[PDB]
Formats: structure tokens, C-alpha cells, sequence
């Protein structure tokens, strides 16, 4: 799967830049991301770390 995660973020992270959210998607998050509309869109989920896609139905 593939989006934004959200649970100890709470509300999104406000990406400034694709490495700004990479390195934080990588880690731990997911297998990479990219920084799509000021939201970390991380990339390569685990099933149980659910995400959007939907546009900021987050409160970010």
C-alpha cells in the first residue's frame, strides 16, 4: 500500500521537500516515499499501517 501514514503523527507531517519525507518514510514507515501536495506520501506500506489517499481527509 501506498499514502499517508497517520497514527503517532497524528495529522500528517507537512513535507517540505521529497527527501524531507524519504528519510522519515523510510526508516520505519514504509520501503520509501515522496513529498506529494505538502503531505508525506510514504511508499511500500505493511498492511497494518493503514493510510490515505484521499486528499487531506487528515487534518494536516
Amino acid at each position: 500500500k501506498d499514502g499517508y501514514p497517520v497514527d503517532s503523527k497524528g495529522c500528517k507531517l507537512s513535507c517540505v521537500a521529497n527527501n524531507y519525507c524519504d528519510n522519515q518514510c523510510k526508516m520505519k514507515k514504509a520501503s520509501g516515499g515522496h513529498c506529494y501536495a505538502m503531505s508525506c506520501y510514504c511508499e511500500g506500506l505493511p498492511e497494518n499501517a493503514k493510510v490515505s489517499d484521499s486528499a487531506t481527509n487528515i487534518c494536516g
